[PDB]
């Protein structure tokens, strides 16, 4: 169909009063569009995209980490097996660290040889990938940093409409800034963002970088794809057949983003990148204040457990710091958030009920404000207020926190654990209480 190559919802910028309309957050946040792409970004908003060059980052930061990963340049659009003689969605890539200093002296030597070249089905060349460089340390990126608080609000690092923002704590590359330094077919897998959360992208140049889009609601067509053909959809390094797609009818986005355009990448919205020049990019996370992105951010929380992957966001830490610090004015994002807190206290009170009736002393803990949240130390769930920690580890203060579960499979009756408690109950009963829907007149 005509609607299998739909056209690319975008936004052309000239000025300020562009950037700051209220209806450009509102057509990015909404569902319908998959992927946004705000033209002009830059320049509308006079950002010094220099202040995150090459050049800039080596004076900078010489001796800064990067994660290179080393894959094969491969032609246009299209993902070769090693032998040339098939398209396979596995990519093959592997890792290793370099500085900036040496990324930097590979990409600018990757351009003058392509000049000289320029002036003279496999086998296929071997690029490096500058990836995942970590722009958190305000006192080593200040310059870097403050450039960033020129956007409007909405696609800010840090904001008051941000649910990475209410978090209360870093979770690297997503409320902290990730740097990337590309060649010509530097390649960014098919994936979804962490928790479905949305992303922005700003393409430093000076060469552009093409984007492959599949909205959300597709997104189980993809991993069925990946299960059929023996790859893990969330784990796995995979570059989607076009073919494959347009035949399964899934509608493709492509579009392709020059120097100083931002990508919005909605909630849940599956994509892919390679770079078409010499470029950087920066990206980081956003979480608009939507049933929408409330509903996706849980759905792939619940979704991360049944295949046993980690959760970057704590979706129940987050939804208690909604609860205390959020007044809330969307009905439907409301009722979501309610009916979460009402499933988390009914399941605390069942455990620490059984608890109690075993006669395990349920030990108060308390916590440091600010405090981040915890992890099972063995399956790696996020473990609320009631923390499993073995007598060993209270002793010494190191603390090291299981979940119930596997305090249970180590331990039957839970001899070897302590039980802390980090809230009242009495206090949460309250927080719930006392979140009610905020009367607003706008939509
Ligand atoms: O525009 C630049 C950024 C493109 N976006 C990227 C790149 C990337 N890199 C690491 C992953 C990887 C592995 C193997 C080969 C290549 C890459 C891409 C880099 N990883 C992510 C990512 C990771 C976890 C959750 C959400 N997003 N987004
Ligand atoms: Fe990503
Ligand atoms: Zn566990």
């Amino acid at each position: 169909k005509d609607k299998l190559n739909p056209p690319t919802p975008s936004i052309y910028l000239e000025n300020k009063r562009d950037a700051f309309f209220p209806p450009l957050h509102q057509f990015c946040t909404n569902p319908k569009n998959p992927v946004t792409v705000i033209r002009g970004l830059a320049g509308a908003l006079k950002l010094d995209l220099g202040l995150f060059s090459t050049k800039t980052l080596v004076e900078a930061n010489n001796e800064h980490m990067v994660e290179v990963r080393t894959q094969l340049l491969q032609p246009a659009d299209e993902n070769w097996d090693p032998t040339g003689t098939k398209k396979i969605w596995r990519c093959e890539s592997n890792r290793s660290h370099t500085t900036i200093a040496k990324y930097a002296q590979y990409q600018a030597s990757s351009f003058q040889e392509s000049l000289r070249e320029e002036n003279e089905k496999g086998p296929f060349k071997t690029i490096k990938f500058g990836t995942n460089i970590d722009l958190s340390d305000n006192k080593k990126w200040k310059l870097q940093l403050h450039e960033l608080t020129k956007l409007p609000a909405f696609a800010r690092v840090v904001s008051a409409g941000n649910l990475l923002t209410h978090v209360g704590h870093t979770i690297l590359g997503m409320n902290t800034v990730q740097l990337y330094m590309k060649v010509p077919g530097s390649r960014t897998p098919g994936h979804q963002e962490n928790n479905n959360f949305c992303s922005v992208n700003i393409n430093i140049g000076p060469g552009d970088c093409e984007w492959f889009v599949v909205p959300e609601d597709y997104w189980g067509v993809l991993n069925d794809f990946c299960e059929k053909n023996n790859l893990n959809f969330l784990m796995s390094s995979w570059w989607p057949n076009l073919e494959d797609l347009y035949e399964a009818n899934v509608p493709v986005y492509r579009f392709i983003q020059r120097p100083g355009d931002l990508v919005w990448i909605n909630a849940g919205t599956v994509h892919w990148v390679q770079a078409v020049g010499w470029c950087n990019n920066i990206a980081w996370n956003v979480g608009p204040l939507t049933a929408c992105q409330y509903k996706l951010a849980v759905e792939r929380y619940e979704w991360n457990k049944l295949k046993s992957v980690k959760s970057p966001v704590p979706m129940v830490h987050l939804s208690w710091n909604m609860a205390r610090n959020i007044k809330v004015s969307d009905p439907k994002l409301f009722e979501m958030i309610k009916y979460c807190l009402l499933k988390i206290l009914k399941q605390y009170q069942t455990l620490r009920e059984a608890l109690v009736a075993a006669g395990k002393e349920v030990i108060w803990h308390g916590r440091t404000n600010d405090e981040p949240a915890h992890y099972c130390s063995i399956c790696e769930v996020e473990v609320f207020n009631l923390l499993f920690v073995t007598n060993e580890s209270n002793t010494q203060k190191t603390y090291i926190v299981h979940c119930h579960d596997c305090a249970r499979k180590t331990s039957k009756s839970l001899e070897n654990f302590v039980v802390l408690e980090q809230y009242k109950m009495e206090d949460l009963i309250q927080v719930y209480d006392q979140f009610t829907l905020a009367l607003s007149l706008s939509s």
